[PDB]
């Protein structure tokens, strides 16, 4: 013996590098010299900030996926900034039959019915590095004798660094950011070690010039300059509190102190890999769907299929939310859309054996965001079975008749993380044997903090030395346009209730009757489940059609969520993401209504580009295209178990989408893998029960590739 | 490779007893032997004895008080007496009742103590003790020899009634009556099916046999339910039937399906993924203690309310004395008597006396570490579940941690999540529970059990879906409802305990720099809860998002050193206050419960509830009074569940997807900082480093040293029983 070794179409892919290349190339020719790279623009230039995919019409795309039509165009989404105007327009153009490229469309107008505010436009790279050397070479400087007694301040500035905050301003139009120092910790999170001082820029000028500093925070008091600080500093009443620079533990490393032992488990595949990807498809026994990431509302998925059949024509991530709570400004200001940024333009490599199990399927993920080339995010997305070491179903009976019957649950799993200043975003969707689909997205990574000051924990815990871990909650909104047996369909809750009754055989008696309670949901407002709200256990969208024992055939959503408190409607801010208020909600699926954020949002919340509350619009949702809008999220008090990272321990947040009477019977019933066998039988046998040849088909080593890493660079 | 274990398991310090382990088979042997000599000849064994035979039901371990536990395993005292609790029911009387009996030291016996008067103020009365297996098979007598056939012109019609032989078959209820006292139980009948589930074929008829009599004879069937219609008896139908005037359905023999069978028609496919220890496994089972480099505890099976776990120690730190599984339950309602009455208190039968075994490599995984069961259960001799329990490290596919940075500073720092399982299946008629017990890295501990198996069905007829879907033809999936009780004696940093609410509010503000403008200020707020009645969170009602347990002391940052309750539950509508009924389990109206821990409060249920609940035995609602929970040794009740419509997908069984239930145990400022970082297994490099470089990154090292084989046994299956 010398035991061996082991062994459908592309119309919602992602623009490749080529496509990428092309739409840009139009660009730049069409579009008229004068044109800076993104990377270098300033307020004042025009420039390209996104090229990514333009997703097509449904009915043309199902037209060509079912009916068998011509593809609809192939289209890209360009925003450009238009600074090089008297009244800047920032515009949204589509472009090209995209193989190769030959129009051109400003589509501002036409979606959001008017000019985009330029103040409105995303913070670009250039524009941080601008403020920065603001504050390092014109600002800081003006306190640098407080700065050395405090801050080790180096004649050349960077010890220090700076994060942004959010909503810039109280006011729409506004465009000014507080900013808070850190020290620039080598080779660990520096956002542990707050200094103590934030900074109120005023960015919203054309000309970098004109940037102003509105105010000063320091170690618990305001100030009106840095001047105005560093005065009261010289006069002896400012006292300083030493933060320190370096010191040993999870503060300050992430590296741990003790040695590897043992290896941890590890999953192969015994007889190969029993799924493919090719490009963005996936295909398997069960289950086949198109995945992707936009640039800014991240991961989701398309045309995915159970056994050949269409259950959902889109699953998408749609925002993220992140609202603070603090003792100094940036905290108790800071509420993050994070779709503004973009949770597919900071999507981050995934570390093979630690994001996902060593032997995943890893692809790459190719962008054209803020520059002129496109460039490539390594290992962007893993694909994966998982063996849950758990029954997907199960009987043992020692009664009346002696017999087994069970299948251990194994998954299809598709992953992206997204990292966004301090912390990372993993993105579950989780594709089970029963043909049930699972949406679960974590929070990890780092925490924000700030510099702890008289507080009696009324916005968070100590954490560390010197170190309050700021009170905030997460959120987000998922798009999911379920097409249960077809497009049309209705709204189902079904509940319980007691019936008192006098017992039909002894009246003297007083049972309660258990009953079902059924609604049918006929209005948008009556599928609108505001946070806090009472809801039905069983909420479904059903056909119109019944399974073979006359029920509607529906699919049901089941939520696990721990969602905050939402931002009160007083606030002018709330309906920049208005999609928090609610748990749930279905509406009319429309053309002219795609996301229930943009990336515009972030900027100016107080006139908001999208606002989801409008979606909601006193309509019938019996018998059309519908499409549900899920919230899930939860609140986070900051605990010392919080200081290497954030564990995902429990905090995952999500929903089910579970087949009910959809199927005339459970289909893991025809599984491949269900082991069956009676007590009479030889369970022994491998004749009778697979699991008996596992140990002869499963007596060979592994050939786990060598370890790569996607990289990183430093954008 | 390997086969067995690696570098000599845990090196630790010392404290490591087995004071908490099920008894033996020896120790039960020597009380049976105790018990039939210094308890007089007379005896019966259980499973031949009558209603007025006298009977040894049960014995298993009678746990320790917590005090002499304690100071055995900290202070180094001795152990407690380790002792042994036995039900006997006393049949051969004037007046039976049901007896508590604890006996001996139990190495040795050498006495015994009747302390039913003791726990319970009063004696057990007899109608209170579960139905015995010779109780059921006499049922079976009567209604299949003496019963049955007095309609046998109608059940040849519909039935395919065979001579006098079985093809059909009978299965219990729940609360045997209206009242205490009562031992009226409902028969479903259902085909005989060989090789799959009997529950999916309801014939349509029920039948309430009166078996209270001591004297099998006197038993008497009070009302026959068929198809849609009730009886005085089964001539009084016969006759109708004959009459022409009782219109059958044929409820067909036999077919094809997941309606029918288990077996898939589908061949296999290429092997699902396996997981394997690449360098031995890194835990250790020394009979009942379970030690790991975190974690260390023992565990086992009450023969009645099911798995726990004992002197849970986190990095040689106890966390927590006690979780218990305290009852289960189940209540239905349907179109039928059967199914509109029945309320199962699954502690009456027995969550550890229907442990099944785990079948290797689909209850757990193929590679995990089986382990046995002893019981001594209406029998003379103690028998054996194999595999009872399996115990397993799972890779979860999924960090635990993760830092990714692009930004001033190019660094990658994470730690797959890899947790340790124990798992217990207890299989009661027609279901199967899952249950679960999850240790994280992280300092957490997570209980998720699983309702699986049969769903029970009945007889459709004229029904508008109020009782449920048709799953299959002429099947009802009956509504219900699944719910679970644990009992979580959490010892957070020492005994004395406080119980902390902390949330969130939003208060209107003036800007600080620009006070034209309003902003909402996001704030926590935190309240101290001081009585038990503070505590008590019925179903329905807000839940603090944050609620924990903490010590007097604190951390290196100052704050209380807790552990937090974090709930997943889908909870259903608990039965109302207004039935009579509703006090045998009156923990099903709360979510979560923190009482002072007490000796003579060690159960929420009791075994008497499921028979007499209108008289319960154990009324958990009266731990709760005005009593101080702020510094005592506290105990917290957790209440799980979710309401379950059964429907098409549901009838080759029920699917775990989703349906699993519990809560979560997560440290609260307990640590100065989260131990992960100390992991052995934590992955971190730079970006000028060599993520390839073995020396800075264990992952690149992952080929050469799982590059083997592994050494997976031959495949066992723990057998089953007649029973
Ligand atoms: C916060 O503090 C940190 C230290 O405490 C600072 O970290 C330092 O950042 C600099 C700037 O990024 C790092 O740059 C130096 O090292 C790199 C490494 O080069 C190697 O790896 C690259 C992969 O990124 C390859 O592309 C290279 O070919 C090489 O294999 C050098 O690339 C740097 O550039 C040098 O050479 C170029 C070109 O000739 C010159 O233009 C530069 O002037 C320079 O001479 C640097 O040598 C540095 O590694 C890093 N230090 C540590 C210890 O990690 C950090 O800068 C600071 N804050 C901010 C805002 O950056
Ligand atoms: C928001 O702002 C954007 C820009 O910031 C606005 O887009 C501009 O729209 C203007 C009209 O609203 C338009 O202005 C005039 O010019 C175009 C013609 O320019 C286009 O077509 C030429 C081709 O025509 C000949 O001449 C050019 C030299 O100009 C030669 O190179 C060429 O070879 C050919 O012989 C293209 O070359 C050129 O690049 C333009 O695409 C007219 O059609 C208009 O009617 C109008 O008179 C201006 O060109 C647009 N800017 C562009 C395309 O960069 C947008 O309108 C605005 N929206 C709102 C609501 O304010
Ligand atoms: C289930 O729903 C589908 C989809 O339609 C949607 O749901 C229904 C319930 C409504 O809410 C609609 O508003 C939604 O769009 C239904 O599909 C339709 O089914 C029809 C019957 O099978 C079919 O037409 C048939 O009859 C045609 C004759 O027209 C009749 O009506 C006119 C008056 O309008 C009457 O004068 C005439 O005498 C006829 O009786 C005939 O031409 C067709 O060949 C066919 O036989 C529709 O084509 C079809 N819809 C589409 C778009 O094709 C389905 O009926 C629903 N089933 C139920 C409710 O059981
Ligand atoms: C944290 O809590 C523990 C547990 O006690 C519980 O919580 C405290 C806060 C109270 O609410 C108790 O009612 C709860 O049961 C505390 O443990 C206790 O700590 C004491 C201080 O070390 C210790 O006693 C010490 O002092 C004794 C002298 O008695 C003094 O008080 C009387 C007035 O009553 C006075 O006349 C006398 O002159 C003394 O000044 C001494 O005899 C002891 O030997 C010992 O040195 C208690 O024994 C102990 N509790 C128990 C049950 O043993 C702990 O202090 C708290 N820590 C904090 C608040 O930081
Ligand atoms: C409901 O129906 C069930 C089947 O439809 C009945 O199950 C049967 O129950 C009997 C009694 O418990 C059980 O024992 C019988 O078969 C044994 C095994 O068969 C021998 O022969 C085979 C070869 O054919 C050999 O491989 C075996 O090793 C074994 O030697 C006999 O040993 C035994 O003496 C007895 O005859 C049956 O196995 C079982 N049949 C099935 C198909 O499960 C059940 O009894 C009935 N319910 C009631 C309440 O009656
Ligand atoms: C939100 O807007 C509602 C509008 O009806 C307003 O009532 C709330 O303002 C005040 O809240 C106080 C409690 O925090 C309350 O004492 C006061 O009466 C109430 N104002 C009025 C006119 O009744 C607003 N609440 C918030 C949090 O902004
Ligand atoms: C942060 O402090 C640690 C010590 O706490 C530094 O370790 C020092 O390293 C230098 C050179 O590497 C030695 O000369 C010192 O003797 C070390 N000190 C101790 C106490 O071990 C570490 O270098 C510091 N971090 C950085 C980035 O310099
Ligand atoms: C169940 O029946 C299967 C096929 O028999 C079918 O049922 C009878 C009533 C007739 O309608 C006949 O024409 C059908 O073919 C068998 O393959 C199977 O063995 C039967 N199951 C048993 C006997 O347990
Ligand atoms: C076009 C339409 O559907 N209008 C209705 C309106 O008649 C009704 O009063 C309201 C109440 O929800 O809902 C909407
Ligand atoms: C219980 O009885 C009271 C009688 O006062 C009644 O008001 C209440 O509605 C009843 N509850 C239920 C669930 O029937
Ligand atoms: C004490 O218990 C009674 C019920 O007997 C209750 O009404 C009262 O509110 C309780 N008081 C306190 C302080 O717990
Ligand atoms: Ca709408
Ligand atoms: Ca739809
Ligand atoms: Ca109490
Ligand atoms: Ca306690
Ligand atoms: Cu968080
Ligand atoms: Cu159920």
């Amino acid at each position: 013996s010398q035991l061996p070794h082991c062994p459908q179409s592309q119309l919602f892919a992602d623009l490749s590098r080529e496509e990428l290349t092309a739409v840009m190339r139009f660009l730049t020719q069409r579009l008229g010299p004068g044109l800076v790279d993104a990377a270098q623009a300033r307020p004042s230039d025009n420039c390209v900030f996104s090229v990514e995919l333009q997703l097509p019409p449904k009915a043309a795309a199902l037209a060509h996926l079912d009916r068998g039509s011509p593809p609809p165009a192939r289209e890209a989404l360009a925003i450009v900034f238009f600074g090089r105007q008297p009244q800047p327009n920032v515009s949204e153009l589509v472009v090209g039959p995209l193989p190769h490229p030959s129009y051109m469309r400003d589509v501002t107008v036409e979606r959001h019915g008017g000019p985009l505010p330029y103040h409105r436009r995303p913070v670009l790279f250039q524009e941080y590095l601008d403020i920065d050397q603001m504050i390092f070479n014109r600002e800081l400087p003006q306190a640098s004798g407080l700065l050395h007694h405090c801050c080790f301040y180096k004649h050349r500035g960077r010890n220090l660094v700076t994060m942004t905050t959010a909503p810039r301003g109280l006011q729409s139009g506004d465009r000014a950011t507080w900013f808070g120092l850190y020290y620039n910790i080598s080779g660990a999170g520096f956002f542990l070690h707050h200094v103590g001082l934030e900074l109120l820029v005023n960015h919203k000028a054309l000309d970098p010039a004109r940037w102003t500093i509105q105010k000063v925070f320091y170690q618990g008091r305001y100030y009106d300059s840095l001047a105005q600080l560093e005065a009261q500093f010289e006069a002896g009443l400012v006292n300083v509190v030493l933060i320190p620079d370096n010191g040993t533990g999870g503060s300050w490393s992430l590296k741990s102190p003790v040695p590897p032992g043992p290896a941890p488990p590890l999953q192969f595949y015994p007889q190969g890999p029993r799924f493919s990807v090719q490009g963005s498809r996936v295909a398997s026994s069960l289950w086949t769907f198109s995945f992707g990431l936009g640039a800014f509302s991240g991961p989701r998925i398309f045309d995915v299929r159970f056994q050949g059949e269409r259950l959902v024509y889109e699953i998408s991530l749609q925002e993220a939310l992140a609202i603070y709570g603090g003792n100094s400004p940036a905290a108790m200001t800071t509420r993050y859309v994070d779709g503004g940024f973009g949770m597919g333009k900071y999507t981050t490599p995934l570390t093979r054996g630690v994001d996902c199990p060593y032997l995943a399927t890893y692809v790459d993920w190719h962008f054209l965001l803020e520059s002129q080339a496109p460039k490539t995010i390594r290992d962007a997305f893993c694909v994966f079975e998982q063996n849950q070491g758990l029954p997907l179903r199960r009987h043992h009976s020692d009664l009346y008749s002696h017999y087994f019957g069970g299948l251990a649950e194994t998954v299809l799993v598709v992953r992206s993380m997204s990292t966004l200043l301090n912390y990372d975003y993993v993105w579950d969707t989780v594709f089970h044997p029963s043909g049930a689909i699972e949406i679960r997205f974590y929070a990890t990574g780092y925490i924000s903090s700030a510099f702890l000051f008289g507080a009696t924990g009324k916005y968070g815990n100590q954490v560390s030395e010197h170190t309050l871990g700021t009170v905030h909650t997460h959120s987000a909104h998922f798009k999911v346009d379920l097409d249960v047996a077809g497009l049309e369909n209705w709204v189902w809750a079904e509940d319980m209730v007691f019936v008192p009754m006098a017992v039909p055989w002894s009246p003297e008696h007083q049972l309660q009757r258990l009953q079902v309670t059924r609604k049918l949901l006929e209005m948008e407002e009556q599928a609108a489940f505001l946070v806090g709200s009472a809801t039905p256990r069983y909420l479904y969208l059903a056909s119109n059609h019944s399974n073979k024992w006359g029920h509607p055939r529906g699919y049901r959503i089941q939520m696990l969520s721990f969602a905050g408190e939402p931002l009160p409607q007083n606030s002018s801010m709330a309906r920049g993401f208005s999609w928090e208020r609610y748990q749930l909600a279905v509406t009319q699926r429309k053309e002219e209504e795609p996301s229930s954020s943009s990336v515009f949002n972030q900027n100016d919340p107080w006139a908001p580009t999208v606002d989801f509350s409008d979606f909601i619009n006193n309509e019938t949702i019996a018998g059309k295209d519908l499409v549900a809008w899920v919230t899930a999220g939860f609140l986070h008090i900051p605990h010392a178990e919080d200081i290497p990272n954030t564990v995902t321990v429990g905090n995952g947040v999500g929903f089910f989408l579970r087949p009910y009477n959809f199927f005339d019977e459970d289909p893991s019933f025809y599984s491949a893998d269900s082991i069956y066998f009676r007590g009479d039988q030889d369970a022994g046998a491998c004749e009778v029960n697979p699991l008996a040849c596992l140990p002869q088909a499963a007596a060979c080593a592994p050939d786990l590739p060598a370890f790569s890493h996607g990289g990183f660079s430093h954008n």
